[PDB]
C-alpha cells in the first residue's frame, strides 16, 4: 500500500507502573470513576489513604497499578519500579483530535504533553487446584475523552501479558451482566464467564458487627 | 437451667494460621475439595508448588490460610506465625460422635488427637473508593465427616474478625447462585449479593496466547 503521509492525529500511549508520585492522579481517576459508575456516596478515598495502603509491598506482590499515559508526540525513552516490568507502547490512529480540558490535573510534568488517561488496579489471587498465583483485576477506568478507542482492552492485555511473563495460572475480573458488548469481546479472546458465581460483600455496619460476636 | 453433666460427645475446635509444616495437609484438603466440587481434571497442585507460592509474603500481606483443627479433648494452650493473630477456639455439642477414617492423613502429631478438618484461603483485595484494603476469600472447605456442623461459617467469621482487627473495609467471596441456603445465611448476617457482577476467567491456552500479541 503506497502510504507516505503519517497518520492524521496520531496518539502515542505508554502503560507503566504507578509509583508514589502518581498518588494525586490515582485519587483523581478514582473520583472520576465514582462519578461515572454513579457510586459517589461510597467515595471516601484520600491521597494519604492511597499512599499508605498501595505501596506496602513490592510491585506484583500485592496491589499494583498500571497507568496509561497518552501524548500527541512519541515518548522519549529513571530506573523502573520493578525488575519484572518494562513499559508497553502503542501508536494509535485517531479519527479526530482529542479534546481533554482536564489535562492540567492529569499531567505529571506537562512540558512534554504527557497526560494520564486511565488505570488498572490488580493484585495476586490464587488457584488452589493449580497451586499457582494468578491476577485479579479490581478496576479498569479510562477517562471520558479517551473512551471507545481500545485503551481499556490495552490495560487488560497488559495484566494478561504480565501473568504469562510471571508463570501465573489465571487472570480474573468482573463484567456487568448487562454489558453485552464487553461479554462478547471477552468470549472472543477466550475468557470464560463463570455463570454460577455470585459475589458477596460484607462491609460497613454489617462487617463492623463481627468485632462483637466471639 | 440445672445442667451438671458435660455435653455428650463434645468437640473442641481451633482456627490457626497455616505454616509451611501444614503444606501436606493443605495439599490433601485441596485434593478432597476437587473431588467434592467435581473439578478433578483441574487438580494439578503439588506440595512443592504450594510451598513455593503460599509463603512468599508475611501472613495477611498476600495468600493466607487459616486451618480448622478439631479434637475430642481441649487444646493445651511455639510463637505464632504473625504478631497480628492469636488462634480462635470454640466448644461444640455434637449430637453423635464423628467417624473420620482418614484422620491419620490429617494429624499434625496424632498423639494429642488433633485433626485438620478444613481450611480457608484468602488474601487482601482493595476498594478504590475507600482507599482501603479488604479480604477476598478464595476457598472454604470442610472435610465430609465435619460438614453441616457450622464449621464453614466459623472459618468465614475468622476472616471477617481479622478484617475488623486490621481496619479493613470489606470481606468478599463467591456463592453459587443455586446454593439458596448459603445465600439466605449470608443475607441474614448483612452481606449483600452483587447481583449484576459476573466473574470472567482467562486461563490455559487462551491466557498463553497473550505471550504472542504485542
Amino acid at each position: 500500500a503506497p502510504l507516505i503521509s503519517p497518520i492524521g492525529h496520531p496518539m502515542f500511549s505508554r502503560i507503566r507502573l504507578a509509583t508514589p508520585s502518581d498518588v494525586p492522579f490515582i485519587h483523581k481517576l478514582i473520583h472520576q470513576m465514582a462519578v461515572f459508575e454513579r457510586l459517589t456516596h461510597l467515595f471516601s478515598a484520600t491521597e494519604s489513604g492511597l499512599a499508605s495502603t498501595l505501596f506496602t509491598s513490592r510491585p506484583f506482590q500485592s496491589f499494583t497499578v498500571f497507568l496509561l499515559e497518552v501524548s500527541r508526540s512519541p515518548f522519549p525513552a529513571t530506573s523502573s519500579p520493578s525488575p519484572d516490568f518494562t513499559p508497553f507502547f502503542k501508536t494509535h490512529n485517531l479519527d479526530l483530535p482529542i479534546d481533554d480540558p482536564e489535562s492540567y490535573n492529569f499531567s505529571p510534568d506537562m512540558l512534554n504533553d504527557v497526560v494520564v488517561a486511565g488505570f488498572v488496579l490488580f493484585f495476586p489471587n490464587y488457584s488452589s487446584f493449580l497451586s499457582k498465583p494468578g491476577f485479579y483485576i479490581e478496576d479498569i477506568f479510562v477517562r471520558e475523552p479517551y473512551r471507545r478507542k481500545g485503551f481499556g482492552s490495552m490495560l487488560l492485555t497488559a495484566v494478561a501479558k504480565q501473568a504469562v511473563k510471571m508463570g501465573y495460572g489465571r487472570v480474573e475480573w468482573v463484567v456487568l451482566d448487562w454489558n453485552v458488548n464487553a461479554i462478547k469481546f471477552y468470549e472472543q479472546m477466550g475468557a470464560q464467564i463463570l455463570q454460577e458465581w455470585r459475589v458477596c460483600r460484607l462491609t460497613g455496619d454489617a462487617l463492623e458487627a463481627f468485632d462483637q460476636v466471639n
